[PDB]
This record gives C-alpha cells, sequence and structure tokens, in this order.
C-alpha cells in the first residue's frame, strides 16, 4: 500500500547511492580508486571513508545478482571490483603480505594503501565474501562463454581467498564488528559456503581446490559447537548473552533456495534459525523505548547485540532489515517445499505469531499453513515499515537510528545499508540467489578435528578484459 510503493521507490534510490560510493566516478567518494567500494562518505565523526573487505564483498554481490537478474549496467562495476581486487591482495599490511596473512586485513584507505595504525584485526570473513561475490560473476563468465576471463583472472583470484579461508578458519579473530577477539559464527557460516562454492568453481574452470574439499565438511563440523540448546551463539571467548544479529546475517548470507529447513547449515527455515529469531530480537524488545509498547507479534527495531554501547547502543538499519529478510526466505522455502514443520525447538517462534500453533507437519493447502504464512509475512513487512518509517525523506539509509527518537545517527549513506534494503527486498518479492551447492554440504562429520589445510599463492595481474557484452 505504502510499503509496496516506498519498496519500490527505495530499490531505485539504493542502486544509485551505492554506485555513488564506488570509485573513481561515485560521486560522493572522490579520492576513491577504480572498482573501490567506500562503506560511508563520512570523513569525520565517524570516520567511515575507507574500504573494508566485508562491506565491498556484501555490497557487490548484491550487484552481482542483480546483474544477473538483468541489470546490464552494472558489468563495468564488478569488472573494476575484480581489477582492484587483483591489487589490494598484494598490499602488504600490518596483517601481512599475500602468501602470508595479507588477505585477512579489514579494511584499505580508497586509494588502495594499507591503513596502518591500530585496528581489530585480522577478520577472516573477509577473504570469504569476496570470494563469493567474485565466484557469482566467475559463474555468469562461463554461462555466456567468456571461458577465459573466468580461468585466468577470476579462478585465480579466488584461489588466493580460498587458500586463506582453508589454512587460518580454525584460528581466532575479530567478527564483523570488529571487537571481539574469538571465534564468530558469522564468520564460520560464510567461510563453510565459499569452500563449497570454492570447490564447484574449480572444478567448473577445469581446475581444483582439494583443500576446499578437505576443509569445508571441518568447518561445517565445527559451526554445530554454535547451537546453544535455545539459540546460537554469536561468539566464542564472550562474557555477553551471545544473542547477536550475527547470527541473523550469517543465515541470511548461506541461504540456499534449493536447501530444505536443514538445522546442520542454519538455513532461515531451520527450527534452529527460526527458535534464535525470536531469542535475539526479543532481547531488543526491552532496551529500546521506540519498542515501547510493541507485543511480541509485532516487528520491533532492531540492534546488533543487547550489550552493545556504540553511540549509545541502537537498532541499525541493516539489522532489522536481516530480522525481515528471514523471514522472506523462510517464507520461499515453505512455499517451494509445499509444507512447513513446528517441532519443540520452533514452537515459541510459532506460538508468537499464532496462538494455535501445535507441533506437526502442515500441508500448504492446510488451513494452519495459510494462518502461519500471513502471520509471518505481516511481522516480516513489519521490520520493513519500521525501516521505513526511519529512512530520511529523500530515502538516505544511515548506519544507526536513535533508540529514543529514531533519528539517523552514525556513518551516512552506509554502502551496507542500502546493500541490505536491496536483498530484503527482492527476497520480497521471491528474487532468490544462485544456489551454493548446500544440498551436497549439509551431512555433519562424526568427529571434529581442529585442523587446516594449506592452499596455495600466487599473484594475479589483471593486464586486460575481453570485451564483454551484456
Ligand atoms: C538526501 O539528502 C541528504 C540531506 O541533504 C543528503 O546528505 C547530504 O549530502 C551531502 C553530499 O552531497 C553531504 O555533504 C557533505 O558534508 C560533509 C560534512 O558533514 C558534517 O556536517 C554537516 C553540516 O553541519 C552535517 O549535515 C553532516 O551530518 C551528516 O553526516 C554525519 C556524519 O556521517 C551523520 O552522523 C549525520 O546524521 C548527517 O547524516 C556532518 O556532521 C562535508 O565534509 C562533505 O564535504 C566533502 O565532500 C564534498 C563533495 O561531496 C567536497 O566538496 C568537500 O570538499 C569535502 O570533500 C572531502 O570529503 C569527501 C568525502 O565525503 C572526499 O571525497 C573529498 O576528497 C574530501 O576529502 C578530504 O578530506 C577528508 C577530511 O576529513 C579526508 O578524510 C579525505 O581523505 C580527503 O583528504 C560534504 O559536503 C551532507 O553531509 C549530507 N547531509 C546529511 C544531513 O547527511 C543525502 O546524500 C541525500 N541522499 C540521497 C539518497 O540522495
Ligand atoms: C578449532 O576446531 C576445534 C574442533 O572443531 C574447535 O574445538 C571445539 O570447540 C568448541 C568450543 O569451545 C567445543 O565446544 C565446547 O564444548 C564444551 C564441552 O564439550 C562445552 O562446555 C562448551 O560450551 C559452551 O558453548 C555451548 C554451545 O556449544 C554453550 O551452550 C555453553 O553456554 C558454553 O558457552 C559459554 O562458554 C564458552 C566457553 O567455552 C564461552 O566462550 C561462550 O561464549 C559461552 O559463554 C562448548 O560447547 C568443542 O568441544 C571443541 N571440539 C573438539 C572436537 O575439540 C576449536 O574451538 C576451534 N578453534 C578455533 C579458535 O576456531
Ligand atoms: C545437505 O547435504 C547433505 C549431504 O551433504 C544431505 O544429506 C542433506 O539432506 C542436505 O541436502
Ligand atoms: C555426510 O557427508 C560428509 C561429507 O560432506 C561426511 O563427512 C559425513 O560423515 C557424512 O557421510
Ligand atoms: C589437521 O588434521 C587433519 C585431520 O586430522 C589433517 O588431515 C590436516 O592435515 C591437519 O593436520
Ligand atoms: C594449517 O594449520 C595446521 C595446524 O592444524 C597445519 O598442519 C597446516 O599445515 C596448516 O598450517
Ligand atoms: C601453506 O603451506 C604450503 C606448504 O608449505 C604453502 O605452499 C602455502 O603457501 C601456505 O603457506
Ligand atoms: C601453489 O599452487 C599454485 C597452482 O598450482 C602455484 O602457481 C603456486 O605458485 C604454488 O606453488
Ligand atoms: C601464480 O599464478 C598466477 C595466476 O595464474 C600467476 O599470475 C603467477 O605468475 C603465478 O604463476
Ligand atoms: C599480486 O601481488 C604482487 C605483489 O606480490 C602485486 O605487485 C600484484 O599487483 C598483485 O597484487
Ligand atoms: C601479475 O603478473 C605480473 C607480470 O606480468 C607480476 O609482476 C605481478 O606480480 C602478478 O604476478
Ligand atoms: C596480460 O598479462 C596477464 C599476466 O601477466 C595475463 O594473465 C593476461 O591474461 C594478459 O595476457
Ligand atoms: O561499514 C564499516 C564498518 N563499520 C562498523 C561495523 O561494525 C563493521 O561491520 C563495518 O565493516
Ligand atoms: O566503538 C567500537 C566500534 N569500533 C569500530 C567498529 O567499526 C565498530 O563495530 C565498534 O562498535
Amino acid at each position: 500500500a505504502t510499503l509496496d510503493s516506498w519498496l519500490s521507490n527505495e530499490a531505485t534510490v539504493a542502486r544509485t547511492a551505492i554506485l555513488n560510493n564506488i570509485g573513481a566516478d561515485g560521486a560522493w567518494v572522490s579520492g576513491a580508486d577504480s572498482g573501490i567500494v567506500v562503506a560511508s562518505p563520512s570523513t569525520d565523526n565517524p570516520d567511515y571513508f575507507y574500504t573494508w573487505t566485508r562491506d565491498s564483498g556484501l555490497v557487490i554481490k548484491t550487484l552481482v545478482d542483480l546483474f544477473r537478474n538483468g541489470d546490464t549496467d552494472l558489468l563495468s562495476t564488478i569488472e573494476h571490483y575484480i581489477s582492484s581486487q587483483a591489487i589490494i591482495q598484494g598490499v602488504s599490511n600490518p596483517s601481512g603480505d599475500l602468501s602470508s596473512g595479507g588477505l585477512g586485513e579489514p579494511k584499505f584507505n580508497v586509494d588502495e594503501t594499507a591503513y596502518t595504525g591500530s585496528w581489530g584485526r585480522p577478520q577472516r570473513d573477509g577473504p570469504a565474501l569476496r570470494a563469493t561475490a567474485m565466484i557469482g560473476f566467475g559463474q555468469w563468465l562461463l554461462d555466456n562463454g567468456y571461458t577465459s576471463a573466468a580461468t585466468e583472472i577470476v579462478w585465480p583470484l579466488v584461489r588466493n581467498d580460498l587458500s586463506y579461508v582453508a589454512q587460518y578458519w580454525n584460528q581466532t579473530g575479530y567478527d564483523l564488528w570488529e571487537e571481539v577477539n574469538g571465534s564468530s559464527f558469522f564468520t564460520i557460516a560464510v567461510q563453510h559456503r565459499a569452500l563449497v562454492e570454492g570447490s564447484a568453481f574449480a572444478t567448473a574452470v577445469g581446475s581444483s581446490c582439494s583443500w576446499c574439499d578437505s576443509q569445508a565438511p571441518q568447518i561445517l563440523c565445527y559451526l554445530q559447537s554454535f547451537w546453544t540448546g535455545s539459540y546460537i551463539l554469536a561468539n566464542f571467548d564472550s562474557s555477553r548473552s551471545g544473542k547477536d544479529t550475527n547470527t541473523l546475517l550469517g543465515s541470511i548470507h548461506t541461504f540456499d533456495p534449493e536447501a530444505g529447513c536443514d538445522d546442520s547449515t542454519f538455513q532461515p527455515c531451520s527450527p534452529r534459525a527460526l527458535a534464535n529469531h525470536k531469542e535475539v530480537v526479543d532481547s531488543f524488545r526491552s532496551i529500546y523505548t521506540l519498542n515501547d509498547g510493541l507485543s511480541d507479534s509485532e516487528a520491533v527495531a532492531v540492534g546488533r547485540y543487547p550489550e552493545d554501547s556504540y553511540y549509545n547502543g541502537n537498532p541499525w538499519f541493516l539489522c532489522t532489515l536481516a530480522a525481515a529478510e528471514q523471514l522472506y526466505d523462510a517464507l520461499y522455502q515453505w512455499d517451494k517445499q509445499g509444507s512447513l514443520e513446528i517441532t519443540d525447538v520452533s514452537l515459541d517462534f510459532f506460538k508468537a505469531l499464532y496462538s494455535g500453533a501445535a507441533t506437526g507437519t502442515y500441508s500448504s493447502s492446510s488451513s494452519t499453513y495459510s494462518s502461519i504464512v500471513s502471520a509471518v509475512k505481516t511481522f516480516a513487512d513489519g521490520f520493513v515499515s519500521i525501516v521505513e518509517t526511519h529512512a530520511a525523506s529523500n530515502g538516505s539509509l544511515s548506519e544507526q537510528f536513535d533508540k529514543s527518537d529514531g533519528d539517523e545517527l552514525s556513518a551516512r549513506d552506509l554502502t551496507w545499508s542500502y546493500a541490505a534494503l536491496l536483498t530484503a527486498n527482492n527476497r520480497r518479492n521471491s528474487v532468490v540467489p544462485p544456489s551454493w551447492g548446500e544440498t551436497s554440504a549439509s551431512s555433519v562429520p562424526g568427529t571434529c578435528a581442529a585442523t587446516s589445510a594449506s592452499g596455495t599463492y600466487s599473484s594475479v595481474t589483471v593486464t586486460s578484459w575481453p570485451s564483454i557484452v551484456a
């Protein structure tokens, strides 16, 4: 009504805003090299005028999906990003060089020089998020007959990042929020994913990734430890409750449209992810005044973790959108399957939205199913309205929105906010991402081993891009 139309306008504003934040033509980020994704044009309070491997990887993956669906104009953007990464990989920084840990460096200056001050480094998700983004583009190239571009440019780039993942997964580092030195759900989840699709990608170009194959099952094994019995623990080595939107992100960024409600990979419709969803969201109901008076069956403003004190601890646009996106994803999964199941694990999730919820299997033609799917859609859309209510009048999406009055705060025009909007909207519309092979990578080994595999490192030089026509 308002929502459908706002979303439609907002998607268009988000696509533009992201482009304004990518060099060397990006209107808001003059100074940024070619294919460099800037986190935000805010150069002071806070200073976000840097390129993070995570934000960039997440943003480009989004644009690659848009591109595969017909937004052909994004081609040059993706090519420039690929070329920029050929360079960054080789940049010597506080985390090391290409073959000695450099790949793990969190952020860089927009000019492609290293950031040398103190930072929570390394962040092991980066390499995995970059590989995922590149593999998508690489797949398109193979499908459209640009085999050479896939085999000689993309593959070797990906091969570097996959090698980092297989080698250091089993080592502590910082979480996506760059504050906890330990082992993080999000990181492990995206790492498992990357190796699985990394392996399929290697086979497609006529090469192999033995280190992908030997480590993915072990990463999966370890992931299981994050299930506490009632929710997903955001991090090992933390003194907090462990309720964190990090776990929602892990699920949506590892969603496979071909997967069932698999618990071992924490899919969106899995009992564990649904139980988790309620625990996380509920953790923000009583700490934000903006949430005052809402009931348990209503959407609330979501932040990162309940203990957060960054800018005083406020809801984040991307965290609120992730809460919605997981539901969109589960809805799609249930529809595709033709049923939904309520277990003891997911009962509270369902019961809060539909008081008549009881364990059992509900076929898609059943009354219970209709009742539940409507409640779920309504709830999901409700998080989106919170976003809509606090977005700026011209559509500007900030990092945070005040916990008391909803005014935008922290970094303005955060690229990540814009990407999160794009994906929540796609999912809402049933536009899902290419599958990553989850259906052959959900079997958990009987015994988990604390291990690694060492792959191979080689500097890539992008001398020329074929003249691709989309
Ligand atoms: C919807 O409408 C919105 C409202 O109009 C619109 O947002 C506005 O967009 C303009 C850009 O078109 C923004 O202008 C910038 O303002 C900067 C100063 O901001 C402070 O002061 C403002 C006024 O008092 C505040 O409004 C502003 O608050 C906002 O930002 C806060 C911080 O993130 C946030 O918390 C608030 O909630 C609020 O959102 C903030 O307090 C100003 O610095 C900046 O100037 C730079 O860029 C100009 C060109 O784009 C240059 O001409 C200028 O010389 C400056 O360039 C420097 O910085 C650039 C990066 O931004 C670099 O590209 C340049 O190379 C250069 O950098 C050098 O200097 C740096 C030193 O710190 C250094 O680090 C660099 O390495 C380099 O050496 C610009 O004028 C305006 O802030 C926005 N207003 C608001 C309220 O957000 C929005 O974009 C519209 N959205 C859509 C979707 O259309
Ligand atoms: C490298 O790989 C190996 C192999 O996979 C990893 O080893 C596994 O590590 C996990 C995590 O430590 C470990 O699981 C723990 O088992 C203990 C007993 O067997 C449990 O007591 C412990 O409980 C915590 O987590 C539960 C969820 O699993 C929570 O329900 C519970 O509340 C506990 O959580 C609190 O306490 C922890 C302290 O550990 C704290 O950090 C939390 O934040 C929270 O406050 C775990 O379940 C496996 O048994 C190990 N497996 C093997 C085969 O040895 C290793 O961790 C990897 N290393 C890195 C750095 O990646
Ligand atoms: C995930 O993958 C495993 C095999 O790796 C399947 O057994 C499971 O059903 C799901 O498809
Ligand atoms: C399912 O498959 C995995 C490998 O993907 C095995 O490790 C597991 O033991 C089960 O056979
Ligand atoms: C970690 O352990 C595995 C299996 O136990 C080895 O194959 C690997 O090489 C590393 O030593
Ligand atoms: C990853 O780390 C393991 C340690 O378990 C080594 O055996 C391997 O060679 C690589 O360094
Ligand atoms: C892991 O170890 C192998 C073998 O020593 C190297 O070739 C690789 O670069 C990484 O250091
Ligand atoms: C690891 O393997 C790659 C691919 O064969 C080599 O090019 C690299 O130099 C290292 O030996
Ligand atoms: C390792 O592999 C890269 C990518 O093919 C080469 O550019 C490099 O010379 C080395 O052989
Ligand atoms: C690979 O790494 C070398 C440095 O070893 C760079 O010079 C090259 O541009 C690429 O990044
Ligand atoms: C790409 O190739 C050039 C040589 O053509 C190297 O110097 C660079 O380090 C990377 O291997
Ligand atoms: C230019 O040079 C690079 C590396 O030196 C090649 O891999 C590329 O395909 C082109 O020939
Ligand atoms: O957007 C830049 C940077 N800001 C702070 C966030 O915690 C982190 O995830 C992000 O990469
Ligand atoms: O104030 C700590 C702050 N530092 C830097 C990180 O970007 C952010 O996630 C964290 O909350």
